[PDB]
């Protein structure tokens, strides 16, 4: 059965709800972007409307098979009607293709629907700016104040840095990243980039790839392993067994491995800066956890919610117990009571 924050009231829309079966009264189910716990339930068997953005509608036609006649594909920052209610999609600065949506209900109420997102000041020039928001369905992955890392860009200067050196030292040094799911694309491309390499993948990992828009893609990316000093593998090897396991496959052309590990937050955190992070090692291997998040810190989460003042807020993220659903009432309270809404 459906929980209550997946419905949104007054239409026939549900967001995120694939695992639930048929869900009754739902005439058009929105997908906001492609990670396992949000498409949970999807096949190629699917025969109800899906609406999402047209990279989330590319993979669910080539990597989940679903039918095209099912799959809706929406512009960004476009009035659109479905259903009789008018809907816009926004860009969440997630993962590609991940949108939050802006229902306009036939009564006058407004509602966001942020999916996951990491927020950031120029959504304060998007759409946004024009009207009020009367209720705001809100990512809430970093609610508390502990939650603190770097921005994007300060993550992707350690990296790029930490790999130049690295290979620059010894010729003879392979760069190896971890995935598991779509985003975080810019770690590999940016140091593939600094190196003058394509990225080396599975062929599963090219399909999903090729899925995205990314400009001149075919130009930074291949299934030839050979040609390529920047590999990615699936996260789960991204351990000493599973490195070593990977250089015996090279055939004596490297010597050392230098992998990435992006994660979330880890506390970590808490106590080190950036410039500070050191290594695990053993031997010719060396793993670095980098926290290059794709949502947003506590402090970008509270500017956001003060700017956009919400009447309601439903939270989408850290739900299932008492002491976190009465955490997060008392930060938007102290939120509302700071900012005068
Ligand atoms: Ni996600």
């Amino acid at each position: 059965t459906c929980p209550f924050y997946k419905k949104i009231p007054g239409t026939g829309f549900t967001v995120d709800a694939f695992q639930y079966g048929v869900v009754e009264g739902c005439t058009a189910y929105f997908l906001t972007h492609f990670h396992s716990d949000h498409y949970a339930g999807l096949s190629k068997h699917f025969t109800f409307p899906v609406y999402c953005s047209e990279i989330t509608g590319n993979l669910l036609k080539n990597k989940l098979h679903v039918q095209e006649q099912y799959i809706h594909p929406l512009p960004l920052d476009t009035e659109c009607i479905v259903n009789g209610v008018k809907v816009v999609l926004l860009d969440a600065n997630h993962c590609p293709g991940a949108v939050m949506i802006l229902f306009y209900l036939p009564n006058g109420t407004v509602i966001l629907h942020t999916g996951d997102f990491r927020a950031d000041p120029s959504m304060e020039r998007s759409l946004l700016a024009d009207q009020k928001v009367h209720m705001l369905y809100l990512d809430t992955t970093y609610c508390s104040p502990e939650y603190t890392f770097p921005s994007q860009q300060e993550v992707i200067r350690f990296a790029i840095n930490t790999a130049f050196e690295a290979v620059t030292l010894n010729p003879h040094a392979l760069v190896v990243c971890g995935t598991y799911s779509i985003g975080k694309e810019k770690v590999f491309l940016a140091i593939a980039d600094v190196l003058g390499s394509k990225v080396g993948m599975s062929q599963e990992k090219y399909k999903t790839l090729q899925c995205l828009n990314i400009p001149e893609i075919n130009s930074l990316i291949t299934t030839d392993m050979c040609s390529s000093l920047v590999h990615l593998l699936p996260m789960m090897q991204i351990n000493f067994k599973g490195l070593q396991s990977h250089l015996k496959k090279c055939g004596g052309k490297y010597n050392q491995i230098l992998a990435f590990r992006p994660t979330g937050w880890t506390h970590s955190n808490k106590f080190t800066r950036i410039a500070d992070v050191i290594p695990q090692t053993k031997g010719n291997i060396s793993i670095y956890g980098i926290p290059y998040s794709e949502h947003s810190s506590y402090l970008e989460m509270k500017r956001f919610v003060q700017w956009l003042k919400p009447q309601k807020i439903i939270p989408t993220v850290n739900v299932g117990t008492w002491k976190s659903r009465s955490t997060m009432e008392k930060y938007f309270r102290e939120w509302k009571l700071e900012a005068g809404y």
